[PDB]
């Protein structure tokens, strides 16, 4: 085993690798959303900027997870990054709802990772997950819920003014 | 009696304590409004900021009243701060109308306090009420009336764009 | 349920509301202490400043708790803020001892909240309580214990010089 | 009559002259207190500084009253400035108590002046008295009451340390 490895279960290492892949997949999904909103028939600059920034933060989360895995003496094993479920997101509101669903799924995987670290008596992994991944995820979920609520209130996507004004005011 | 007490009726002291409680209750009501507008299914950041600022100003008014009561030689007696009448305010326009009603009620209590100080021949208390409480209250009433008029003109709350644009432009 | 609510028990939401009310009550108690120490027959400026600052920090704690409740998808329900047990605190030392007792009670409620979040498997709520409410409370308890020890050592309240010199040196 | 005189009763002018004399007498009393505390067998530098500053503020109040009398078209008639009741004030606490009594007497004369201006329907004189003479007087009364309370609590004048430490800390 690794010379630095201490109180690190193999199940926790496998779960960390799975979470790395999930964060990379979320980054890919946000990249797809930004590419959709950069289209000429969509033309929402701040929506694309928002989703590109989200993609970069998901990549940063995956990088920090790989740094944690190396720093605990684990071994990083990378899998295929699956393509996003769709290439056309049909709306700003629909993309925000899909991003909310993805964020909740990532949060659920983080919760199961914290539970697995708890039952394995891994206080460092639990503290890492709580400090760097749980609060940020809950903040992102709240922000996406606020965006979805505002976009539904304005009347998106049937009201054409709604997505434009949300792009100008909230995301700009 | 207090060594500093001079030309301070007991009725005026009791009315000052009642006004302290009323200002604290108004602060609690504004806190409730801000909490409502911070919800995920409401999501009006500047509405919540406005009502939180109003809560802090109401608390400051209560603190100034308690400072006046101590500075005149009276004794502060604190009562229970009653909970606000409702927890769900249903709209930005409805919350503005309720805040206008609360501001008018506080203004009316201040007017009766000034009348009681006048009939007791208390020029210092009258000057204190006029300088620090009456003009600010009338300004707040005018501002809330302007907000209510604008929100009704825009078509709140049936028009979803109206509350969002008022949040962005007037309160932002 | 809320669109952002995930891994948030109803028992935890009710306990958060109860803790909100307890923090508001503690703020009211500290306000009462500051009002007592601003009296003409007491005249301890730095004691009043200390207790007013404590009241403001308790209000800030309650505001952070309501922000957490909204940010987790819970619903804030406000109760009556009960009046403090007494209006005359009789001494600086007695007020410090009562503040220590109140701080220990708030700490105990926070401990039960953390236990309830632990048995409900709520790592985000546990991390929130540990990061923002436990360490600060233990620091406040230690500071109040130090103040009480110093005031008893100097001979408060029978020694009139003791409370004055503590007001000038420690709290000033 | 004066070319600028308008809505200025002769009773109000006489009361203003009497108040001018009373403020000058208060300035003389504070000068006497400062001279007492500059003595070699008393030796309280900050007590003397406090009472000299009070004398200068009383002179400023008398000058403002004379400016008001000239500005309303009245005529200033100066009387003899009576000597203070005593030259030996025996203590810092006793001097603070005598200053409190003098401040309350000046406040009472100001209250009767405001009542006379009210019954004569003189809103400018009432506003002048309220703005420049009532609030400052109540603040001075509260400050002197706080000083007296602190000095009695410390054990002045039997405790020799008390007046020295009050001179160093509160007045310094």
């Amino acid at each position: 085993p690794s010379q630095v490895r201490q109180n690190y279960h193999q199940d926790a290492e496998a779960a960390i690798n799975r979470q790395i892949n999930l964060e990379l997949y979320a980054s890919y999904v946000y990249l797809s959303m930004s590419c959709y909103f950069d289209r000429d028939d969509v033309a929402l600059k701040n929506f694309a900027k928002y989703f590109l920034h989200q993609s970069h933060e998901e990549r940063e989360h995956a990088e920090k997870l790989m740094k944690l895995q190396n720093q605990r003496g684990g071994r990083i094993f990378l899998q295929d990054i699956k393509k996003p479920d769709r290439d056309d997101w049909e709306s700003g509101l629909n993309a925000m709802e899909c991003a909310l669903h993805l964020e909740k799924s990532v949060n659920q995987s983080l919760l199961e990772l914290h539970k697995l670290a708890t039952d394995k008596n891994d206080p460092h992994l639990c503290d890492f997950i709580e400090t760097y991944y749980l609060s940020e995820q809950v903040k992102s979920i709240k922000e996406l819920g606020d965006h979805v609520t505002n976009l539904r209130k304005m009347g998106a996507p049937e009201a054409g003014m709604a997505e434009y004004l949300f792009d100008k005011h909230t995301l700009g």
